């Protein structure tokens, strides 16, 4: 297991525009396209991203194109921000993968506020750090993904995702 096939699971693939658990136009691995509810802005802002006039459709060569570039974006992210670095330095491979996945689903300064749960990682103290983190609006809203990124950092181990 690794950092692709664990957001491959949580977000599945779609080749077509859909919206995401918040209902925002999102396409193929977890790609947001847009917070605006016009599907058209959301059609304009996909031909943008692919570079060809899309009709809201895009192949499986291109969805794993777009991932790849944010995967690579979210953990650019991690590393430029000056909260979320040391903690991610810090800990080991697996507990990093939960880490990316994270930032891949809110963004950075989404969880640059995690403060506390922040700290409880950067200290390895799991199971504390477990039962904060599940105190948020993320783990009411995605329950099942977030028990498998909380039990990922909490075991350090993939098994949550086997
Ligand atoms: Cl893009
Ligand atoms: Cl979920
Ligand atoms: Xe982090
Ligand atoms: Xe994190
Ligand atoms: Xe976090």
């Amino acid at each position: 297991m690794n950092i692709f096939e664990m957001l491959r699971i949580d977000e599945g693939l779609r080749l077509k525009i859909y919206k995401d658990t918040e209902g925002y136009y999102t396409i193929g691995i977890g790609h947001l396209l847009t917070k605006s509810p016009s599907l058209n802005a959301a059609k304009s802002e996909l031909d943008k991203a692919i570079g060809r006039n899309t009709n809201g459709v895009i192949t499986k060569d291109e969805a794993e194109k777009l991932f790849n570039q944010d995967v690579d974006a979210a953990v650019r992210g991690i590393l430029r921000n000056a909260k979320l670095k040391p903690v991610y330095d810090s800990l080991d491979a697996v507990r990093r993968a939960a880490a990316i996945n994270m930032v891949f689903q809110m963004g950075e300064t989404g969880v640059a506020g995690f403060t506390n749960s922040l700290r409880m990682l950067q200290q390895k103290r799991w199971d504390e750090a477990a039962v904060n983190l599940a105190k948020s609006r993320w783990y009411n809203q995605t329950p099942n993904r977030a028990k498998r990124v909380i039990t990922t950092f909490r075991t350090g181990t993939w098994d949550a995702y086997k």
